[PDB]
């Protein structure tokens, strides 16, 4: 099936600012559509916010606002920091958006007309601050925020309260077997397999219903009411997760406002997504919520729900370290220094380490090394002689990397796909040192055109790679390098002498990566 490719990072609530949690998963998901751009294949990349709820109705409540005022204004800050990192997402939604409700009110009454929402009780521990029911295992003592004794999440360490509503409720206990055939019949379904492990695990003990309404007074009236029912609301969640099939509905013009709500989703041939890019926390209501919520509706299950080791929900503020040390330099660390765990070092002192020791001396330096006056005397793409053996191992591993970066980056796996790119940088730096092409140019001209025409290819093919990671650095590259522009992307110019001996370099003023102390 030749469809758009659709990857989506979560929608974030508004009760908070932007943060480095919300610029990490939005740069996962924006990473994922650049590379998927890179292969020549349509994209369609989704990020936004989640307005309704307990939750931000009470954090509008705090300021003295009123809710709509307090959602439009955070969503306005989430919109200006996606503009400074530099981003390329397709689409903003927003929860409050009047195209969303209708398409949140359609899949409400698709669940209640299949039987599979009926009217009962939620009688339970609830936390506001996870938007999240709770059985009593999952609960334990703690203080709030003044001090006084209390219950808190054993997931997240927020306050829990008893809830004792008439809610309607989501037979989520009837998905039990078929989301784990699901999970059996696609183990790669959910990354990484760990988490797999747990989500598998946890349905197997046995799936509770769920309430998908609250009462209207309990969410301060700051949520979509219940069709047929003004007395009731829709859950945040169910409202929250129903994003993604929206959002795979909307008409979006060049400047990036919806302009239409499609009737079928199949028409603009995003739905369902291929990849979901989501926080730890946020794993249950992704992997076992929505897919019954899909299953339930009849519509069809994503590909893959990725869940990194951060949270999603001593300051590092990300613009200011992107001003400071690069935005290029920054996505590569944040990137490049953890995978799905938490443990890993984000200090000044790392960052640094990082940008001088495989930013700058590694790629850089190569970058500058092929395209000096010094080695390239005349400015171009030279045309090489015979291979050595050793000249061959070096161009084996640059025909061999497209493949292993292109598995890493369809896992997805990126800081995996990083360290492959970087080990071909590493080889090429190897090999340019053995062959001394500064002496070369002296001493064996003919034998210099075959180094040189090795490492600018090893270095373009490289760049290529790391463009989803660097992507003004990578154009900053390429035009030193000289490649025309249809060669900075497609399959094709994966593969090794795409481009031809003769090409002339961009003319060069001068920094690429500029180390720090
Ligand atoms: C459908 S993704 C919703 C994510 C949720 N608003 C959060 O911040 O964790």
């Amino acid at each position: 099936v030749e469809k758009v490719f659709f990857v989506t990072s979560p929608i974030y609530y508004v009760n908070a600012a932007p943060h480095i949690g919300h610029v990490y998963s939005t740069l996962i998901t924006d990473v994922i559509g650049r590379y998927h751009r890179v292969k020549g294949e349509r994209v369609f990349a989704l990020t936004g916010t989640d307005e309704h709820g307990q939750k931000v109705a009470e954090a509008a409540k705090q300021k003295q606002v009123s809710p709509y005022d307090f959602t439009t204004a955070v969503a306005g800050e989430f919109k200006k920091c996606f503009e400074q990192m530099d981003y390329s997402i397709d689409y903003f939604i927003r929860t409050t958006n009047e195209q969303h409700k209708a398409v949140v009110k359609e899949l409400w009454t698709k669940l209640e007309q299949k039987g599979d929402i009926y009217l009962g009780r939620y009688e339970g521990w609830y936390s506001i601050s996870d938007e999240s029911f709770l059985t009593p295992q999952n609960i334990t003592d703690g203080v709030d925020k003044d001090g006084n004794p209390c219950k808190v999440s054993l997931e997240s360490g927020h306050v829990v309260t008893w809830v004792s509503e008439e809610n309607y409720m989501f037979r989520l206990s009837a998905f039990r077997e078929r989301l784990l055939e699901w999970y059996h019949a696609n183990p790669g379904c959910i990354v990484p397999e760990f988490r797999r492990r747990e989500v598998i695990r946890a349905v197997e003990k046995g799936l509770p219903d769920l309430s998908v309404s609250r009462a209207r007074a309990t969410l301060h009236n700051w949520a979509i009411p219940v069709p047929g029912n003004p007395d009731h609301c829709v859950y945040v969640w169910l409202d929250a997760l129903t994003n993604y099939l929206t959002g795979s509905r909307l008409r979006v013009d060049e400047s990036g406002k919806e302009v239409s709500l499609v009737d079928d989703f199949n028409e603009l041939e995003r739905f369902p997504a291929d990849v979901h890019v989501i926080g730890k926390d946020i794993l249950k209501f992704h992997a076992i919520y929505w897919p019954a919520f899909l299953l339930s509706a009849g519509l069809p299950l994503p590909k893959k729900i990725v869940a990194h080791g951060w949270w999603t929900k001593n300051v590092f503020d990300p613009v200011e370290k992107a001003e400071e040390f690069g935005y290029d330099a920054l996505k590569y660390f944040l990137l490049r220094e953890s995978g799905f765990s938490d443990d890993g070092d984000y200090s000044d002192k790392n960052m640094i380490a990082r940008l001088n020791g495989e930013l700058a001396d590694t790629l850089g330096n190569l970058v500058m090394r092929c395209t000096s006056a010094k080695i390239n005397v005349n400015g171009e793409w030279p045309s090489p002689a015979a291979y050595t053996e050793e000249d061959e191992s070096l161009i084996q591993l640059i025909k061999d990397l497209p493949g292993t970066a292109d598995h890493y980056y369809l896992i997805p796996d990126i800081q995996k796909a990083i360290i492959a790119v970087f080990d071909v940088l590493r080889a090429i730096n190897a090999y340019v040192t053995d062959m001394a092409p500064w002496k070369l140019v002296k001493t064996d001209p003919e034998r210099l055109r075959t180094v040189l025409y090795i490492t600018l290819e090893g270095v373009r093919v490289t760049t290529l790679l790391l463009s989803p990671i660097l992507p003004r650095k990578s154009v900053v590259i390429f035009d030193m390098l000289g490649v025309p522009e249809v060669h900075r992307k497609g399959i094709e110019n994966f593969e090794f002498g795409a481009v031809p001996p003769g090409t002339r370099l961009g003319p060069a003023v001068e920094v690429l990566f500029s180390k720090r102390s």
